[PDB]
């Protein structure tokens, strides 16, 4: 398909334009550079395109090449780690006044019963695969002054949790939250998966 | 002079996933043209430079896995860091003693090892991110005995400034010493060896 290769074109120049940007690139390379993005122009009138639109598309097939890699030398694996917790938020000493604790999804639920009108934000460190949740690795719940108040911690002891383990989880922890006029937020990177 | 090469090797990775791409039938004829000229360039390139392909294609990689990561204009950002994981949960997380304590901070590292343990074959496992093909950020690393007993540990400090690759194969040159003296005999996994060192 034309189209196709026009989109994986736009993107590919765009990636030499960053790296002629980083100034690096020689003579000649900034001269095929300036060829293509020629070229490209009135491909892109011929096939009534939009380039930034094409640029976009060829960016998402570039994308799916480099997660199927085969290739020894070049795959990467792949799996990611998100953070939101800082080290120092993760290990951190907590206690509850009124602990609740509930097993669920091969996951631990706590929270304290005592705390009261708090806005509280949920911060995830945990894995991704695929654009969604792999394994969750700890999740705390933090009030505006970075208390913390809850935590969902995954049980190993037995089998493996879902995302979808984990989303019920989470919102059976705002729940219990809310009870207390909480205002219970949640991350953005646990927004998407 | 270098940026010329610098220039050469985003050609010959960039050709790599154009040529991905045409394996996949996707690629009209003009684009193939082009696969196939480019090629040929790219050719006479590494004979006149001096310089070999399957390696400009992977020292290119990581430079457009720069480009990618730094990518401004989310819709167009691709993430380069990777998760490796050795241990299962239950190895990472279990909870583990050391009858003789022997324990070392190195710059947001700590050190630590059961001096109690001798003439054993050990194991380290490590789940960690990886960039770049370089090791970016060790979340754990565990020492472990044939029947799967911890018995030492490189572990992040949480207070302190970042550590580098650097600093963590460091640490685990300074372990496998100590476990070594113990007259234990150290293997390292494929992931750190591959990695870490």
């Amino acid at each position: 398909n034309t189209v196709s290769s026009f989109q994986v074109d736009c993107f590919l120049w765009h990636v030499r334009k960053r790296f002629a940007d980083q100034e690096l690139g020689d003579a000649p390379f900034l001269d095929r550079l300036r060829a293509d993005q020629a070229s490209l122009r009135g491909r892109g009138s011929t096939l009534g395109l939009d380039i930034e639109t094409a640029t976009r598309a060829g960016k998402q097939i570039v994308e799916r090449i480099l997660e199927e890699e085969s290739d020894e030398a070049l795959k990467m694996p792949a799996s990611r780690y998100l953070t939101d917790m800082t080290l120092e938020e993760m290990s951190r000493d907590w206690f509850m006044l009124m602990p609740k604790q509930k097993v669920a999804g091969s996951l631990c639920i706590r929270m304290d019963q005592a705390i009261m009108d708090k806005n509280i934000i949920l911060k995830a460190n945990f894995s991704v695969i695929f654009d969604r949740l792999e394994t969750l690795i700890l999740l705390r719940a933090f009030t505006e002054e970075g208390a913390i108040v809850g935590e969902i911690s995954p049980l190993p002891s037995l089998p493996g949790h879902t995302d979808e383990d984990v989303k019920n989880a989470i919102g059976v922890l705002i729940g219990g939250l809310e009870w207390n006029d909480n205002t219970v937020r949640v991350s953005e990177t646990l927004q998407r998966f």
